[PDB]
């Protein structure tokens, strides 16, 4: 569906972009830069779980090149990168989930699953 | 939790971007130019649903200003705006639930609804 690698890439940094605001807003209620507000929370994390289901579509072969953080070490280890891609989502749903219930630590967990998978991701497959 | 205007601006524009791409592979299917899935039609349309809760947050105030095309009216008349957002967000919401069956003349018609929001904020709201 895109016509140009450039698309691919913006398409799935648009998307990623909108992930880390959602993600930060989180991560910055529980680290106490602001009180916990459970109904912006929520709004947050079903957020993040949605918009998790998009940047995978723009990671084309062929798309390395030009102004992208992207590695083509995904195209060499594709099934990897995949793999963590699924588990991103899985673990997005898991802290969505966690999110409409009170209990604070089970969030607190299901954050912290979901930001081992930005950074493991990142660590191997995003320019430094 | 915008850090610079500019950042409020590139939020909604990401998220206007990414909802064109799955709103726009829709119509790609329903008008003939790409091959019918109704597993992904359905995947994009609850795509659309989700995405469409994303860009209100960017429009903050004084962001008529910068590298944008939403129109200063947006802010002299937000109640009117906000009504026209929301009610895009049930369009949107209606045409996930009608993916859902097979249904293709509830189907064209709640898409041609969405299309509707999309064109009626545009021509009020978005620089031509
Ligand atoms: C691989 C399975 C990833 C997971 C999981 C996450 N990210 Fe990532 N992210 C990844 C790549 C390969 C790229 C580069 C995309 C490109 O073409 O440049 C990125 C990019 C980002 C960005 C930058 C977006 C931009 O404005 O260009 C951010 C802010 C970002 N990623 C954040 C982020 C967060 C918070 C994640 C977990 C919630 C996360 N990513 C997961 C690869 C992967
Ligand atoms: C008002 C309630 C809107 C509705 C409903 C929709 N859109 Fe819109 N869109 C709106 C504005 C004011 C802007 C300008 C944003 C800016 O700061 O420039 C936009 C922009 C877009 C864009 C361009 C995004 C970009 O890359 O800059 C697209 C592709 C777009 N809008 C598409 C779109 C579609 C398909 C919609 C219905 C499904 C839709 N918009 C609704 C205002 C509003």
């Amino acid at each position: 569906n895109f016509e140009e690698p450039a698309d691919a890439i913006e398409y799935r940094q648009a998307a990623f972009g909108l992930i880390a605001y959602n993600f930060g807003d989180m991560g910055a209620m529980l680290k106490g830069k602001k009180p916990f507000d459970a109904a912006v929370f929520s709004t947050r994390a079903d957020n993040v779980a949605a918009l998790s289901k998009i940047p995978h579509e723009g990671f084309i072969a062929g798309s390395d090149k030009g102004d992208t953080e992207a590695l083509a070490k995904i195209w060499q280890d594709k099934a990897d990168f995949d793999s963590k891609m699924t588990a991103f989502q899985d673990n997005a749903a898991a802290l969505a989930v966690a999110a409409k219930s009170s209990d604070q630590n089970n969030i607190k967990q299901a954050f912290a699953n979901t930001g081992k998978s930005c950074k493991g991701c990142h660590d191997v497959y995003k320019k430094d």
